[PDB]
């Protein structure tokens, strides 16, 4: 575990879920690795078990708590070397009329904002380490998703603005990428299914949105980081799908609310 | 109806199905309209019908049929304007060792190489008219689909070789673009669902692969292709998704040949 | 002018630039053009200019200016076919240490939060007419632009935004669509090149970033939200890039305070 | 180097460039890796410094020499888990009306129907094992390039055809994936600039064609496929972009025969 030894990664969101396969995958490189989360209790369970990880409590849409964050890592760490900007909710299903301003407005502070403001303070350290952004979007960033009006916007902004970043900081050779994954098994998504009627038969849907017909794991998201990190030295402002192939071939698009015709008359 | 008056249309495949389309949506813009065809039947009936629109038995596979629509098309109406490379095939589905390099090779004769050939002969008149191209691809050269490697393989080309044309073109002003469709009920649509177990389950599934619950019309294509003609001076090498909406969202992409677990273990 | 005849049409920032271009395109096929704009004095000379056209002060980030937009366009008019949500702004050039959470939140407001509120408030009367949306996105959105991370953001979200809202809003066959334009010369363009230690040579840079050699103008724009609403019934969440080539083929991309070494060491 | 050990890999055109970049790729992760190559040079100075790799003369465009080195490599190894299609050409510029139907089918020979038919005959033992398939496109593919007609089109086909097969793949769990390189140093980049008047002008534009500000190296290439083979067992049907960020951004796109007006008409 070498590629990526010494450097110091922080990893927003790394308590769980995605957030925690990508510190797991770090930390296995051989990354110092800064978890970053508002939550204490998985952060603090990942920080004894891993001992290449600490952890320091930061909800990433309190520019004082992320300014605290940067601030200890070099502190304690004297440098930073990739930040991975995972932290990111997704709401429950909601039509356009169940959302709000309001609640987008807070969407965007976390899945957007939360994500820039840590960028924009890292930088002036990545630069002089050569380092690296990664961002986690979503694939439904590039394909849209029903009834996630707010959460598909704050995924469209996070990967045109990775490559908007890797525009910018191209000139001191720090590269900006993004992950966009498709269906990944999480305590996320399974805190939503169980919102649903039928949350199994909901989990079924989301394997069969793949022609590889499961969910992806964070395991396997945090060696798509990894390699980011550590081995896509001419990679920047991609976008990385890791998807099981969702987006490919033909589905079923028209919803179980959506007036379709009977097949004698197939185009309108 | 004058959005294209005067102009010199070819329109290949040209005799039905979307190919008619554009034909009737050019006739309707005032266009002259050369019917290229190579059966006889559906030509000589849009000839008689519209009046703009002649007809020339024309094999896009033959250089020498479309040499000779080339020098007829300049010889009887002095110009050319608008090339719409619309011939192509559909093999019936096919597994990869269904397939053979011969097979793919006659396809690529057809959908790629007709219409590569018809362009570079044409490309000396457009230039002088600052005409344009518009080729027929479809969405699945973007997206992949099941059991139909050597199509998916020609329109990959098609689209791609789309934007090689409007980079050498663009110092004439010559503008080249794609259309890529989705699903477009057609005679080729029909005969393709007629030789499966159950026509019209397939003609409904390729109806819900839309968010829009529907196939496309040829009218619609067409119309696209009068405004790539006739309104789109500041596009070039675009690629214009008629397809309503099939690419967008989560669908169902595990096959019924493809092991797919109990939701009890989502992700492998 | 027939093409849009009797449709009721709302478009945002139609005073100048795209939006006129949209405004008077419109006009011409028929509609009655709702113009929204926070400045009267160039939606008041386009209202006495044209006669199908109206003008309504309000600034698209006002929940309350929007909410009165959409009840005075019921009132007056009785229907709602279609919005052009095309109210937005680009700052000045902004690394992103020269960037503020602040203004990126004021950017949000208006380039993301305008278009989403008066889209929502509109779905009731839009979903009643099977009407459409289309929102005006830019081609940065999908490629980036160096000094412009909060722009290319909330383009990247409204971009998203568009395809999330195609999937709901498809079973009632209300389509929505966006536009991204590349470089465009309009009124913003201009002011944002007198900023320039050297306008002129920045014009000049933005007519070299497309193949086609030229900048678009706001018609050809208006032209294809005409298109999308009037003859695209089969489109829908599809991104009509009106950029003249500019995302094609290989260009000069490493900026002026970018090391690059001698050609002798090609590869680093 | 163990993470991909034991595995068999084919990797055709590896004597050289990209190629043989992919050679010791798979080589320092502990793969068996079959060389196939036209040339013996290379290959056997390859084969000769590598234990891992041998050599096996190979004609991709001969069905004959591709149906024995697969008959080879299982007799030899007895199994297949990866196959890297690598081996291609890029003619030297050519305007479309300096190309030729028959150059195009040559072209289309060798960079896609020798990919097709090794990739169809090494299938059956591909899904023995639960293998994939790793095609070497290009991003022109993606966006075109001046003067490269016939080569855009056959990477186009390639990415598509990549799609196509990992659907048809996803079944067995064989994944199959495509890299995109950009400008890339390598002996084919070479030859082509000293082909050109001013060939050290020509690498340097070449190099400024990356916001990173220079061109990738066969090794970065040779990363990208071992992590796809060996560490991205969620993705298939992807486009991994290996470009420098060359696609994004502004550039300079009009060309030197490209009539460009002054900047006091920017839009025509
Ligand atoms: N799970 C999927 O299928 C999926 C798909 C596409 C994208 N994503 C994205 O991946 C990321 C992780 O998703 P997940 O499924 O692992 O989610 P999760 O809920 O399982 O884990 C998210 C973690 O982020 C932390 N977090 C939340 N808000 C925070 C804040 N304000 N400050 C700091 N930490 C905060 C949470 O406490 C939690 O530990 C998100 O950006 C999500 O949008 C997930
Ligand atoms: N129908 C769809 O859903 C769909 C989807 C995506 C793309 N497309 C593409 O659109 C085009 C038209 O498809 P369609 O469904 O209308 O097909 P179709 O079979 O209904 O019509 C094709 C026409 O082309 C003619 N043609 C065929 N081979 C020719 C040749 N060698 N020379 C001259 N003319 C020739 C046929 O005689 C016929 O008149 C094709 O390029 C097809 O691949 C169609
Ligand atoms: N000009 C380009 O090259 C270009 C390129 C890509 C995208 N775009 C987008 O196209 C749209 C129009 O651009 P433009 O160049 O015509 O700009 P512009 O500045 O010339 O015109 C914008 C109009 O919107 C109005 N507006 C601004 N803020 C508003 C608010 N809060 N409420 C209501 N109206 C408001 C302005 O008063 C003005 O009339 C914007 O969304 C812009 O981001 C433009
Ligand atoms: N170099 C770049 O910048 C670049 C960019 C995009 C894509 N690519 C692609 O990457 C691949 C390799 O490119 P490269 O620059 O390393 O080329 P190269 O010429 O340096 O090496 C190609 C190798 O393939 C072999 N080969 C050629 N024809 C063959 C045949 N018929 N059968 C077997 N082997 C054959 C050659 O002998 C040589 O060893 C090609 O597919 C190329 O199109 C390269
Ligand atoms: C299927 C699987 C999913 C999903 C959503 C779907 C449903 N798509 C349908 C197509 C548009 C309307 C609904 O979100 C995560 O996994
Ligand atoms: C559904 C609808 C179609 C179609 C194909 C399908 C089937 N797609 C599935 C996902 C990959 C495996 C099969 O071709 C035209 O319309
Ligand atoms: C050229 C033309 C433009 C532009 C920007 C550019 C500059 N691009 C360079 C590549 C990345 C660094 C800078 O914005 C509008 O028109
Ligand atoms: C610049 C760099 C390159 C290249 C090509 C170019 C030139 N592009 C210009 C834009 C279209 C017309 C010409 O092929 C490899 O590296
Ligand atoms: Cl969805
Ligand atoms: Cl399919
Ligand atoms: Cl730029
Ligand atoms: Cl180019």
């Amino acid at each position: 575990g070498t590629r990526y030894a010494g450097k110091v990664v922080v990893v927003t969101g790394g308590g769980r879920g995605i957030g925690a396969g990508i510190v797991r995958a770090f930390v296995n490189s051989g990354a110092r690795v800064v978890i970053c989360d508002k939550d204490e209790s998985g952060g603090r369970a990942l920080e004894q078990e891993l001992p290449g990880a600490v952890f320091i409590l930061c909800d990433v849409t309190q520019e004082d708590d992320v300014k605290t964050l940067v601030s200890e890592t070099i502190r304690r760490f004297g440098r930073l070397d990739c930040v991975v900007n995972n932290a990111g909710h997704h709401p429950p299903p909601q039509r356009p009329e169940e959302t709000s301003a309001q609640g987008f407005r807070q969407l965007l502070e976390l899945n957007l904002l939360g994500t820039y403001t840590l960028t924009k303070l890292a930088l002036p350290y990545l630069r002089k380490s050569q380092g690296n952004v990664i961002n986690i979007s979503s694939l439904v960033g590039a394909i849209g998703q029903a009834q996630a009006v707010p959460y598909v916007a704050t995924k469209g902004a996070v990967t045109a603005m990775t490559k908007a970043l890797a525009l910018d900081e191209s000139p001191y050779g720090v590269r900006v990428n993004c992950i966009s994954p498709g269906n990944i098994w999480t305590p996320l998504w399974e805190e939503l299914a169980a919102l649903m009627p039928d949350p199994r038969a909901t989990i079924r849907e989301g394997m069969l949105a793949q022609p590889l017909g499961r969910m992806g794991q964070p395991a396997e998201v945090g060696a798509a980081a990894v390699f980011l990190a550590s081995e896509a030295n001419f990679c920047t402002g991609i976008e990385l799908l890791v998807t099981g192939g969702a987006e490919l071939g033909y589905g079923c698009k028209a919803s179980r609310s959506t007036p379709v015709d009977a097949p004698d008359i197939p185009s309108g």
